[PDB]
């Protein structure tokens, strides 16, 4: 029953040149959103993704915007670390100890997202992930980074496996990953395509199935919220939290 | 939390709307109608009610010539048929086409037609409604005695208890302060309770919702469903609706994820 951070996702290559993105990433925060979370990612390349980042973080620390960004190159990721985004967004999990100090001489809180890329027996995903958040922050703390400035994602959609079902197991128990660590935890299920096997609809286009998932998130604890729509789950929070 | 009735809004008099012409596009409100409900609709609510006030005879008469084809096309495919509409003359032809239910938004106030409504089996949509800067506790208070005279007088006609559906109202129904409708949405298990009947939530696109966040809710959903979602989990019988479809496929996620 928490206030969850909503996190605004902004893709810098197909919105664009550099300005359709930024007008994006205003729009989205004058819509309610807390950090942005900078993506830009093609086919097939770390000049190419810096070069696409360099304008619209510093244009969003002009008007003190909290910039979240999306890479899993360590050295896209040393440039977010001395440009000093608010956050960095790995849905690899820093698995390169090349960086590690790196991350500790640095202030952006980390984000330690979890997947599992063939056999799914979804309680058994979950044991694993836990051991995997207990080796991963530990490693992390050995090296230097302070415990309070990691963030837990338990992963969503493709990233649990092609099963619905190991989904649904985990946002039904990921509070117990916010107490076994005592840290936040965020929380991403806009548009995947595991909502359309529920309901059998047109995912990617369809806000409601999304909607209820977001919700549901909040209602259970929540620290953060990775969206598309953001006004919409901006509006569905104030009408939650004030519905008692 | 358990099940809930998704009631269909079809307003026949806005599905044959004006374009450059009026009410003659009969064909529009009974597709309206058959989409609806294969987006998960349970009962069709319909309303042919005029765009402005009209309380003479022809506005009767003109109410049931833009509702009998419509009642008529959904009675052959097995629809649940609701009908909108406050009028006394208007509500004895529907009883008469054995229509499902019959929503008043006025509570019943006339009782020549309490006759007519012992006799019929439809069930029946009693709303409360107010009189026109009252407090929320207070408009509570009064809702609670509205429904306990009117439940009341339609046993004493020959109405049997088991018919009345509650709807405490919404919105502007309660007045332009929006903590009213709040409290009404988060106190409302408090009726079914009392009066041991079932209760209708109907919020879909009103303005008080708008005053919540700051957002233009009369074409927007989010904020519709995010106060449908509660009363959902709170433990609302019947859900008057305009998106159907978003509002049943989000049911399809809390029933999924418990
Ligand atoms: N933290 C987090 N980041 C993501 N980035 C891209 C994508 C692709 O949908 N997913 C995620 C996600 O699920 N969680
Ligand atoms: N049963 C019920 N019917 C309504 N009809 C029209 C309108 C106006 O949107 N509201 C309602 C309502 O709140 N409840």
């Amino acid at each position: 029953q928490g206030m969850s951070k909503i996190f605004g996702i902004v893709n810098i290559t197909t919105d664009s040149d550099t300005d359709k993105a930024i007008e994006h990433a205003l729009h989205l925060v004058e819509d309610g959103a807390d950090v942005i979370d900078l993506g830009a990612a093609s086919s097939n390349g770390v000049v190419e993704e810096i070069k696409r980042l360099k304008p619209v973080i510093k244009a969003l620390k002009e008007k003190g915007i909290s910039i979240s960004v999306d890479t899993f190159k360590p050295e896209v990721q040393s440039f977010c670390i001395e440009q000093k985004v608010d956050f960095i967004n790995d849905i690899q999990g820093f698995p390169y100890p090349e960086i590690y100090s790196g991350l500790a001489k640095s202030d952006c809180k980390l984000v330690l997202m979890h997947s599992v890329q063939v056999e799914t027996n979804p309680e058994e995903v979950f044991t694993s992930m836990m051991e995997f958040f207990k080796e991963r922050i530990a490693a992390l703390v050995e090296a230097g980074v302070k415990r309070e400035r990691i963030i837990l994602d338990p992963g969503m959609g493709f990233f649990l496996g092609s099963n619905p079902e190991t989904s649904i197991l985990v946002l039904k128990r990921f509070p117990e990953i916010q107490e076994a660590f005592n840290l936040q935890v965020m929380i991403a299920v806009s548009r995947k395509s595991f909502l359309g096997k529920i309901t059998g609809t047109d995912v990617k286009s369809r806000l409601a199935p999304t909607l209820a998932a977001e919700m549901y998130a909040y209602k259970k604890g929540a620290d953060y919220l990775r969206t598309h729509d953001v006004k919409s789950l901006s509006d569905a929070l104030k009408i939650s939290k004030a519905l008692g």
